[PDB]
């Protein structure tokens, strides 16, 4: 399969519906062993042995350094490689410009943006031991367009942000052979809007979980610094 | 199997080392019935045989029309469908801005954008008919960067009108859920001996040039159903080197 | 006075409406002497001869390599020099994937593309010699955004291959000074309701982003593709 | 006169080399009353007066909420509008992804994103009573082509960031006529330098008088059907 021996490591995948199990699914599917971060252990925990055999569940706050690194070195010590990382962790809120506050702000920046980050960093030692990897980042069209889904400006900054930092780290470890991708996924399930998608539907978790799939596998061995659109030609440019 | 029971038709794919070639030997190892078409019957013929058994070669310039509607007829009576068109003909030329002559202009165009547009149209009616498809131009970096690579600037303005050719068929035929997207390869070894290789590829940050595998790679998952909410999309497979 | 002492050469600027003569008024305005280019000579002339004095109007179509030599060789042989070439002739036509014909493909493609190549091949001697220039070059948002506005898709090509040509010619003219940039200007006068700005762009916006690019303003700009579709594309 | 009538409040213009006072001074010559803001209340004030009279010179941190409503507050009292915001202010710090701290990451992320977003804040009220505005954001060529110039990753973020709260503002705000768009500069004033330099076909690096008139471009009507746009000022660095 396309993740045949491959370990890979998903934040944010202990929702049912979410974009995350989406992708932990399809990656077990195809041969990968995975292990789910999220925020509560025991979810984690019953995601990773829903996926199957081989799995691991552990807790998380992205954006906590200290939480990070136990749980790198727990997902380390048992399978003794990360070859893909899926920075999926994310939230949003529907506020608008005027109303941000400063934990608004900082609440849905560190999760994507500085969790991308902290994740990232504890993460690339291991890929750079190891002859390299794969991480994938997940932005968002809002980042592209400005907003206007559901997201208000602060979560189309944090997206862009990642994209941002994204195209620095596929820059900074391509020689290191730790490619560096992200995806810009349109309106998800997880009216006015499906009039402006060519395709006539709203996208589905496995739709990301399959460009992830692309992105953290073989397939796309030549692409760093992507950011690979998933909505339904909803932004064509 | 990601290509299981599909027929995909694939232009320029009778030369030995080139994308066209490693797109088809991939598509096939996917599952997929071929229909290879290039210049040349028997070489065309050759290379769908060396990929299996059930595969095609037709001979068709896709400049010309009534070429590429009579292929086209010929693979629709054995097939009855094309789910994939791969429009991956296409031909380079080294010469600068101020050397390009009017044949030259129009020989670059031809093979790609004329091409592209000759061949969707000749495969559109059948997609409709059958419920959708998917649609994969070939473009290039030289198109985003403004060369600066092989190709002069005719090949740039070719391979960026493929992109723009591409994306208004994809906001056009949404609707019958025909996905057109767009592959821009970097430097991609086929058929490096200049010192103006250590500056390119110093600019390439996996280090390496592309292969020929590496786009087929991209078409294919463009081809395939692990792309199902994609149109519209140009997707870089140049290694870093042009990060936008 | 941004263009003052300045030569600009616009193709395209006979029609009183379009976007070349409102380019030509402005910059006529800001100080330059304008050389109109369109394909009937007693139009080009008469519009070169309502910006004031000092202006020239001449016959050619950018699709034909002797002519388009023919007129700037006289605009040489006057002026000494062509600071600025506003590459705005263009065509467009609303017919649909399926119904292009070669016809078709070749009169839309020949005056965009084809003509912006011979136009900058025509003039980029000049330049070479004299230090720089700035050439500008005119796309569409359909050439982003695939079409869906008029232009049929070999209108988006035209205008998609006009930004991969003028990048193309802005990273080999460099380093001659020689500043290659395209403007893309969305709906210039349903479609309403999806701007931003509430609003149709006017021809007066496409040339004012065009005198930026063709001023000093933007000297250290060359490669760029310069958005005028008042929020209808954002990316 | 570009900006007759004008008034543009400009972040980060007090220092003397830098795009912020290039922005002021060429403002200033197209007839607009600048208003500096800054850290040091002595530096702005005098950076104002060296552009001429009329103008005005306020100290604030971009990032501090309190701060920034009480200089829009002084400023608005005076002038009575604000036409045009540059959000100019932002600082860089070459560090790899693995040295980047929680301090770091703070410090960079809240002079470009938090400030741009503050300072957005305080001044599109007044906007949207007085009938509109032009909004410019400060963004690099790192957040395009990721880093490889001279800030770190989070550097490349922050102002990536910045580009997607610009286009966020300028979908929300455009029934408002306010206009928010993005200046995305190269390489502005040895190895690392000649090495890029080699990469910019122009074969100069930028000055900030460069940008400063993509800037004016943006602030004043030449560009009045423009927003949401990402304006590149790198002398062909980046071609895209
Ligand atoms: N429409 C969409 O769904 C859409 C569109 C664009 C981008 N995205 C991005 O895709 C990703 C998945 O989206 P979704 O729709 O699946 O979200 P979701 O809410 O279903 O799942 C996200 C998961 O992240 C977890 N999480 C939240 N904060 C965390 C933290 N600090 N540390 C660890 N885990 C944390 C949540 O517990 C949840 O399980 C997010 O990054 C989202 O922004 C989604
Ligand atoms: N470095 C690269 O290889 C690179 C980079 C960017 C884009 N591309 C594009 O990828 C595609 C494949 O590249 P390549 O390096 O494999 O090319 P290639 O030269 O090996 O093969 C191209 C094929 O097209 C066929 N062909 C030429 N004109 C034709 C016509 N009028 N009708 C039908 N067939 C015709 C040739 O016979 C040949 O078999 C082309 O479109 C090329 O422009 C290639
Ligand atoms: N909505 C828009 O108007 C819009 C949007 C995007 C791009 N554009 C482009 O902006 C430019 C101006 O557009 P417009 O609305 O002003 O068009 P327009 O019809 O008013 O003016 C075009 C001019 O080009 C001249 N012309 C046509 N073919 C020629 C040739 N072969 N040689 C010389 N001159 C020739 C015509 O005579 C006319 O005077 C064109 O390139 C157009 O495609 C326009
Ligand atoms: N090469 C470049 O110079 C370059 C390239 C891309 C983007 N930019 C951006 O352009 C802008 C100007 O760049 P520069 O080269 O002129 O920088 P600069 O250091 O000369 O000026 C920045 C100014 O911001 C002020 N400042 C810092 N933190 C502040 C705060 N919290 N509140 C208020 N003022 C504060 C400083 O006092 C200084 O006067 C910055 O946003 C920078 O990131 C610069």
């Amino acid at each position: 399969m396309l993740l045949q021996g491959k370990v890979a490591l998903i934040t944010g995948a202990a929702s049912e519906r979410g974009i995350g199990r989406a992708t932990a699914e399809i990656f077990a599917q195809q041969g990968a062993k995975v292990i789910i971060v999220d925020l509560d252990l025991a979810q984690s925990q019953n995601a990773a042995k829903a996926l199957g055999e081989g799995h691991m569940g552990l807790a998380a706050n992205v954006a906590n350094e200290e939480q990070v690194k136990a749980a790198v070195e727990q997902a380390l010590q048992h399978y003794g490689k990360i070859d893909i990382l899926i920075n999926n962790a994310g939230i949003t809120q529907p506020i608008k410009t005027l109303d941000i506050q400063r934990s608004d702000y900082d609440r849905v920046l560190d999760v994507s943006l500085r969790g991308t980050l902290i994740m990232s960093q504890a993460v690339i030692p291991s890929m750079k031991a190891n002859g390299g990897g794969s991480i994938v980042c997940l932005s968002s069209v809002s980042a592209q367009r400005g907003g206007g889904i559901f997201g208000g400006p602060h979560y189309s900054a944090a997206k862009a942000g990642v994209l941002g930092l994204a195209k620095a780290m596929a820059r900074e470890f391509g020689g290191d052979q730790i490619r560096v991708n992200s995806l810009t996924p349109g309106l998800i399930q997880t009216h006015d809007i499906l009039a402006g998608i060519p395709l006539g539907r709203l996208g589905k978790a496995q739709d990301v979980a399959n460009a992830a799939l692309f992105l953290a596998s073989d397939l796309s061995a030549y692409l760093t610094g992507v950011t690979l659109d998933v909505n339904g030609g909803m932004l064509i440019h």
